[PDB]
């Protein structure tokens, strides 16, 4: 960790993003290595950077935040709550347990969106509840290629365009820009332009990436 302390800082005047951590992963060019890499150091910064008075959300759908997941280990509190902030329908059960497991290792609540007034409306709104608590987000970055209209990615299934503008249960673009931290995971050649745009839409305040990522950024 910290081999390129110098790219992570130009990023960070670049892009007015508050902290950029920069991993190598074991085989540079691969997406499978580059999830790997920046998942570990995501447990790392969560296992040193986390507060017990956090309120969680993630983004349960991401294989990033899965691989995170899958390098942090099980004890006494360390988060108020983990929201899960993105649900749909069956894949989505993997989303759900995800979010669960990850409550079970911070050894807190978790807030979940599984898959004629009827009690899972207000499941729902247990979660929607919550959005307004929560204090660290973390997210992954999708790339898209909604397109033709101007889209080029997404985080939370919510889309943006190139400067990050605007263009399913889920927190919405704008709240999650009032997010006191919001904690982007995310690298592969074909997500730059995604995360750029992610980044000129003043999302994210974290971001850890790879360095051929950081590159095509930088």
């Amino acid at each position: 960790q910290g081999l390129h302390l110098e790219l992570e800082t130009r990023l960070q005047k670049m892009y007015g993003i508050r902290q950029v951590i920069v991993v190598e992963a074991t085989e540079p060019d691969d997406e499978e290595s580059i999830k790997q890499a920046i998942g570990s150091a995501a447990a790392h910064y969560l296992e040193t950077s986390l507060s017990a008075q956090d309120h969680i959300g993630i983004s349960s759908w991401s294989s990033t935040i899965r691989a995170m997941v899958s390098h942090m280990h099980p004890g006494k509190q360390s988060a108020q709550e983990v929201v899960q902030l993105l649900g749909g329908v069956g894949g989505a059960f993997e989303a759900t347990l995800l979010t669960q497991r990850l409550a079970t290792l911070l050894n807190c609540p978790a807030f979940l969106l599984p898959s004629q007034r009827i009690v899972e409306m207000e499941e729902v709104k247990e979660v929607l509840h919550r959005f307004d608590s929560i204090t660290l987000a973390i997210v992954g970055i999708g790339e898209l290629e909604l397109a033709e209209r101007g889209a080029v990615g997404d985080i939370c299934l919510r889309y943006f365009d190139a400067q990050g503008k605007p263009v399913v249960v889920s927190m919405g673009l704008g709240k999650l820009r009032s997010i006191n931290r919001v904690l982007g995971l995310a690298g592969g050649v074909r997500k730059v332009q995604a995360i750029k745009g992610a980044l000129l839409g003043g999302y994210l305040d974290v971001l850890i990436t790879d360095v051929g990522t950081a590159r095509g950024l930088g």
